[PDB]
């Protein structure tokens, strides 16, 4: 029925998290049916409200079958991948099921049940340490971690699938429901009075919006495919972070601490690829990214639960 | 320096000439091999040879064999390669695989783990003969998925060597170029070349860097094992038609290379050189006369056995 002419039956795994539950929320208003599948690993149910439109599958993209059949009910047009596990840097096997095994089977469920495209989000882990920033398309893969060896070769089997792909490499994406890294760290820590550290790192923000408005243009019938980097294209270290909040919540000097032994000095994304083909370019600047973090942190706490769904 | 050696994939090409050659010096070996490729015939019922039938998909195996053979020393050889459609599979063995037998030896505290890299891992290279600091871009199943397998290998606490290797010619070899233009060019059959460019590496070669990668204080990680010489398949070829004597009724015609085939793929050799002090001694006419030389004696043929049974 609706939205006339471009109604999606939208499969999304992964769909209790922070990205495909931010998703759900802009789709579901416009009239589009959406099956979620998670195994709640790190997801919350409580996101995930019974309304009209939504349904709900608990279970794993590792298990193929649960998958076939829930493609073979459903019957979508479109796909989100979204799952993925990453919370215990040891559990390679873990990584490699969920990250791995799971796109691998996502992605012959779809080739399968005809899906018209196939959205899979990719950490920028997969370019470890890499020789130049912001960080170009074309750039090699070189994980070294567990959660980006294994996303690595998760999006590349995607990316030999018969379904258009589009592969979103991504900045650190802010919006309802965030309630891990320094923005939140940084406004509970100076709201109570707590001693704060900057790592000397540069890093990237993205704003939901305009995660929001990309991830609408690669679902659209004859777009780009491919792997696209997602970002502002610009970077600010997590002192710069750390000063927005400061001024934001109004409270010795914050010392700059690190960078650990595992973390990258400077990850920031050049979207000129992206911005090229699909006219796509983040409207929010960092400022205002950051800002509107925190103003939803204002007015429903550092949570990971609370629903504008109705 | 006696050695308790696990091996898995010990029935394949690689693993049953290892075995040749370490079980006449007295060593224990243990194999785990589930038969996808690898020849129950190579493995003789003989003293200081045990065989596990099975996968190292099976962690549960894989514990129970590592806790009563008590390795010193592991080979991981097990691949699966053979149907380039089945992901599943190839993920399962080659990522899933590695990191069981990662675990595992890490938990038995072995003193060295050998594991043989595709030169598939490098993708299409920017640069030949490739250098060892050379990107990672597999585009296929098998290189995706063993490129994955060995960067979760390198994150291990056991001393790690992963040898890149050059097309290893020896006992048993039956597929690729040398075998094919052997068997043809007897039977009469036309031939021809893709115009394309590899590396060849003695078995003798081969073993004595295997034995270089498994003693204490050795050094760790990535290496190119070869020559460090290109070859083209018309080259090989040409070695093959004066050995077999076979007269052609037709210049054997040169075609441009397959969809997803790599124009030229040599390994540079240079820091496995530097690091190990070990070059290899068989240049290109000897090694391809060497497999010439075996398929006369035996044919070409993967279940001869140079072991000695009862
Ligand atoms: N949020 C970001 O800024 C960011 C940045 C780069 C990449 N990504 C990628 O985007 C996707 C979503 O990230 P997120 O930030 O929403 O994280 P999230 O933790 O909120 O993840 C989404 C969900 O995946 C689910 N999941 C884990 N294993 C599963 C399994 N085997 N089967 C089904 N579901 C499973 C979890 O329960 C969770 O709800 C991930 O693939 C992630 O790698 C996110
Ligand atoms: N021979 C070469 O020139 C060459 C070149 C580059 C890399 N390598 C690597 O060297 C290793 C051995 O290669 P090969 O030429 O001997 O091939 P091979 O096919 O002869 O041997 C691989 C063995 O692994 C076994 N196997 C497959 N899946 C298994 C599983 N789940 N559990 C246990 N065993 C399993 C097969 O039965 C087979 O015996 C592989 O890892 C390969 O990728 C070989
Ligand atoms: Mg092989």
């Amino acid at each position: 029925l609706v939205p006339r002419g471009s109604h999606m039956r939208i499969l999304i795994t992964g769909g209790a998290g922070c990205l495909g539950s931010n998703l759900i929320e802009h789709w579901l208003p416009q009239g589009h049916e959406i099956l979620v599948i998670d195994n709640f690993a790190t997801g919350k149910r409580e996101v995930l409200p019974p309304v009209a439109g939504l349904s709900v599958i608990e279970g794993s993209v590792t298990d193929a079958g649960l998958l076939e059949r829930a493609f073979d009910s459903f019957k979508p047009t479109h796909v989100v991948h979204s799952a993925a596990a990453y919370k215990d840097p040891d559990d390679w096997a873990e990584d490699a099921a969920t990250n791995v095994q799971g796109s691998i089977n996502v992605a012959k469920a779809a080739s399968k049940a005809g899906v018209k495209r196939l959205l899979n989000f990719q950490t920028a882990l997969c370019y470890g340490r890499p020789a130049t920033v912001p960080i170009p398309i074309d750039s090699p893969t070189a994980p070294f971690t567990s959660y980006g060896i294994s996303k690595t070769a998760g999006e590349a089997f995607l990316m030999m699938s018969d379904v258009p792909v589009v592969s979103l490499r991504l900045a650190n994406v802010t919006g309802p429901r965030l309630a891990i890294g320094p923005i939140p760290t940084f406004y509970k820590r100076l709201k109570a009075g707590q001693k704060c550290f900057c790592s000397d790192t540069v890093r990237d923000f993205l704003d939901m919006s305009d995660f929001l408005a990309i991830a609408d243009l690669s679902l659209q019938e004859g777009r780009p495919t491919g792997v696209f980097n997602v970002s502002t294209g610009e970077g600010h270290s997590i002192k710069e972070v750390f000063d927005v909040v400061l001024d934001y919540v109004g409270a010795e000097p914050v010392p700059v601490v690190a960078p650990g032994a595992d973390d990258v000095p400077s990850v920031v994304l050049d979207p000129s690829k992206t911005e090229t083909e699909f006219g796509w370019k983040a409207k929010v600047d960092f400022k205002d990214t950051i800002t509107g973090q925190l103003a939803w942190y204002d007015k429903y706490g550092v949570t990971d639960i609370f629903s504008h769904l109705s």
